[PDB]
């Protein structure tokens, strides 16, 4: 009891935000999700196996694509074993496992040790096939040798968790709903007459609107109104969202309030809500008041309570076909629901069919549940992800149609969870109750493994950091995270934040003081003096947590001539085991919003594994990125690798033989020379198809990059998230691909030919991707997010459109690109003049 107030005070550091602190509330859900989150918990602690958490293996039931292989040699797997400076080779079959392995070495020259890979913290360990390891494929996709070091494993005694202590409505009535507007408040005016604008909300749908009377913008307008709504108490569906909105017409203020507690309880007393400033995104649908007392505006109010016809069954089924943002017309609305027993046989129709639920008839949500008691076919359904992700996004409250979601999401291994960590942690956001089952799941994903453990934590300490709308809910997710990651951990994460709490003290103090030589001088002072005092011996990268940096290569370290200023931060591996010389690079920025960059570099991943699916490698580096705090975070360094401004650079006279030239010098031979080129085509071709989709593809040079070994790979996307060319092909890339102007090259066709590919790929998960996108611009970029920015993908994908007409469309696209050449990168430097 009095050592509980340090381990609070320390879940408090680790988290930077106060789970106990009472200031910004009006209830107690907060504090009742913190007791409620104990069982889920504790449940999964019982319930996790010591030595397999505590290795963490990293494994997959997903077959070896076809293009894997091809680098098998003759069935065989050379591991490269190594103890005490002294290595030795073992011939190993693709289906065998580590037990089988190690038996094998000690019949060469016995169940004590185990199989620990070089460099990293990363075990080949388990009843896994040899096969379907993550390592043995990274070793396979990069061309290297697998090798691993062999130690005793990890103590589990080290990851000890602490010992712990602690439907209708109520009130019901079919007396109509109102709520007395009493007036508003502000200190400081900041458009001369305004109003209030109350909506009953059920997963931003407006269910019944009132307004009060207009009247003059002075510091206190008092109304004294009551508002009586259409909708009766007893026909509030749980989860309706009683939305406040100031306008002036223009809206400037908003606040919400949900009419049913986490207790099922009507709402009702004197409220004081104190109102954010400010088109739909994830901050407007909040149940967090403003923190900000003294400045902020506040609204005072009070509470005081037989078979199918065919024409039909194939008009059903073209609705059923459509894409997620194709609209439901009121016929369409009407037909689903008349024939929902036959919608329900379409696990594809779910989210037009609880989009066309009256959710506000008690009647209606009472059919709705009954109908949703019997999915047999639901749950016998193989997972759709996009399906899945749909029906967790804003367009549906309701409890019961968001648990088969995540009911769903429960078939997930860990290698696919990681895949979709963030969107599902950024659609924490548009839950109506702080407590919930997409909550719940990541929690409990969590902690079964620490790898998704790790990542939670970042991404809610990323959005606990600078969302004022979310940090409260979120903050008591990770607690619970937190409370059951284990001691061996906390103090793992506690070493990371407190590398990253300086690192960027550094970054800002420099940001204040292009390069001059005091600003390399202090530098250089102001990293010794951490290291030899205040940095530790070691500690995790955040972007990877198999890596732990050591100490800092100070002559490697440098800042940037930009605006922003960013630290190129470089340091020694911590492991001794570790096969080659080579540093850890860290890029830490203060400036940008790098959330918008996790999130881009998130999809890329997700369209890295689509083509995988489809045996395809179209040779992105979705590199590391983690927000750490407002407008500040932290990139991992890609090596070996310039900017092709750089290489251009060496006013504005673009060049097009020099990258081909670039690619001659930093390759020794022709045969790694043009293996180069092979990667220019690939590469080139899958950042090209991905940023059209993305609606990011007309990016100035300096943020476009390639590696010695020909990798072409995009940078700085929160840069360009706030005449026109589709995507960056200009004349010195198709130089390397060999043509130029209207000609036409063994390369250039390849390209042509993969981008098709890739293109059509991709069009064959459109829904998914429409969501991913749809889910970005809602919980991501703030700056544009309305119906139209949500539709681009569409046109981009080209829904509803054969394959044919597809493939013209991405080939006219490329000929675009040609055709204005070096037009819009000579535009960049014409418009800093201009
Ligand atoms: C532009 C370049 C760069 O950035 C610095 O910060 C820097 C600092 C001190 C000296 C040179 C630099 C350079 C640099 C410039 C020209 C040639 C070589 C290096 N850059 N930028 C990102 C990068 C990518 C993001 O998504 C977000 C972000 F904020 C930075 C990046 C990366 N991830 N890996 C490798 N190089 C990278």
């Amino acid at each position: 009891s009095e050592e509980s107030q340090a381990f609070q005070r320390q879940l408090t550091a680790l988290i930077g935000y106060d789970v106990t602190d009472v200031s910004n509330v009006h209830d107690d859900e907060l504090e009742f999700t913190r007791r409620g989150l104990v069982t889920p918990r504790m449940a999964e602690v019982a319930s996790r196996d010591p030595k397999l958490y505590a290795m963490h293996p990293w494994v997959t039931s997903k077959p070896l694509p076809e293009y894997l292989w091809k680098k098998i040699a003759n069935n065989c797997i050379f591991i490269v074993i190594h103890r005490s400076t002294t290595s030795q080779t073992i011939k190993v079959s693709p289906d065998d496992t580590p037990g089988a392995i190690l038996q094998s070495f000690f019949t060469k020259m016995e169940q004590d040790f185990v199989l620990r890979v070089c460099g990293r913290d990363e075990y080949l360990v388990g009843e896994t096939p040899i096969k379907n390891f993550q390592w043995v494929r990274h070793c396979l996709k990069n061309g290297e040798e697998i090798h691993v070091v062999l130690d005793t494993p990890p103590d589990p005694a080290l990851d000890e968790v602490r010992k712990e202590e602690w439907t209708v409505s109520l009130w019901d009535c079919d007396r109509k709903f109102r709520v007395k507007i009493r007036g508003i408040d502000i200190p400081v005016l900041p458009d001369l007459t305004v109003f209030v604008e109350a909506n009953i909300q059920h997963g931003q749908q407006v269910l019944c609107q009132r307004r009060t009377s207009p009247k003059p913008f002075t510091e206190e307008v008092l109304w004294n109104v009551w508002l009586e709504f259409s909708i009766k108490i007893k026909d509030l569906p749980k989860g309706a969202l009683l939305n406040l909105q100031i306008y002036c017409v223009q809206l400037l203020y908003y606040v919400n309030l949900l009419l049913i507690d986490h207790r099922f309880l009507l709402r009702r007393g004197e409220y004081v809500l104190h109102m954010w400033q400010i088109s739909f995104n994830a901050d407007k649908l909040t149940s967090a008041t403003n923190p900000d007392k003294e400045n902020s505006m506040s609204i005072s109010i009070l509470l005081d309570n037989a078979e199918m016809p065919n024409q039909l069954r194939k008009q059903l089924e073209a609705i059923i076909a459509t894409d997620p943002l194709n609209p439901l017309t009121a016929e369409d609305k009407e037909l689903l629901w008349h024939f929902r027993y036959e919608s329900l046989k379409h696990p594809k129709a779910y989210p037009k069919l609880f989009s066309s639920v009256k959710w506000g008839q008690q009647e209606i949500v009472a059919k709705t549940y009954q109908l949703l008691a019997r999915r047999e076919v639901w749950d016998q359904s193989a997972l759709d992800v996009g399906l899945t992700m749909q029906l967790l996004d804003c367009n549906f409250s309701d409890e019961n149609v968001r648990a088969i979601a995540v009911q769903k999401l429960e078939s997930l291994e860990d290698d696919d969870v990681l895949h979709y960590l963030l969107q599902l942690v950024q659609a924490v956001k548009f839950e109506p109750y702080h407590d919930s089952a997409l909550a719940r799941f990541l929690l409990k994903r969590g902690l079964r493994n620490k790898r998704i453990g790790h990542f939670l934590f970042w991404f809610l300490r990323s959005e606990i950091a600078q969302s004022r709308h979310y940090q409260q809910r979120f903050a008591v997710i990770l607690e619970a995270y937190l409370r059951g990651c284990g001691t061996a951990m906390l103090h793992d994460f506690t070493q990371q934040v407190q590398v990253i709490e300086m690192l960027q003290k550094v970054t800002l103090d420099i940001k204040s003081l292009d390069v001059s030589s005091q600003v390399i001088s202090q530098l250089k002072q102001k990293l010794e003096n951490l290291q030899n005092s205040q940095l530790p011996e070691s500690f995790r990268v955040p972007y990877d947590p198999g890596l732990k940096a050591g100490a800092l290569a100070i002559e490697k370290c440098k800042v940037m001539a930009s605006k922003k200023k960013p630290l190129w931060l470089e340091f020694k591996c911590a492991d001794p085991t570790a096969l080659s010389n080579e540093t850890i690079g860290i890029i830490f920025k203060h400036g940008d919003d790098l959330r918008q960059d996790m999130l881009i570099l998130q999809i890329l991943r997700i369209m890295e594994s689509i083509w995988e699916t489809e045996s395809l490698d179209l040779c992105l580096l979705p590199y590391g990125c983690i927000s750490t705090g407002d407008k500040i975070g932290m990139i991992e360094i890609v090596k070996d690798a310039t900017t092709i401004a750089k290489i251009q650079q060496s006013t504005g006279a673009f060049k097009d033989e020099v990258l081909n030239h670039w690619l001659k010098e930093k390759s020794p031979t022709e045969e790694k020379f043009q293996a180069a080129v092979e990667r220019f085509v690939y590469s080139c071709a899958g950042y090209c198809v991905a940023t059209f989709v993305l609606g990011i593809g007309d990016r100035h040079n300096d943020n476009i990059m390639i590696t010695e070994t020909g990798n072409l790979f995009h940078i700085d996307f929160g840069h360009i998230l706030g005449e026109r060319v589709p995507f960056v092909l200009t004349p010195d890339f198709l130089f390397v691909m060999g043509t130029s102007g209207k000609k036409t090259s063994p390369h250039f066709q390849k390209f042509q030919d993969i981008c098709v590919k890739a293109y059509l790929a991709l069009r064959h998960h459109t829904n998914l991707l429409i969501i991913l996108f749809s889910m970005m611009l809602m919980t991501g970029m703030p700056q544009l997010t309305s119906k139209e920015d949500i539709e681009y993908i569409r046109d981009a994908l080209t829904v509803g459109k054969n394959e044919e007409d597809a493939k013209k469309y991405f080939l006219d696209q490329i000929e675009v690109c040609r055709d204005k050449g070096w037009t819009v990168q000579f535009n960049w430097f014409l418009h800093l003049v201009l």
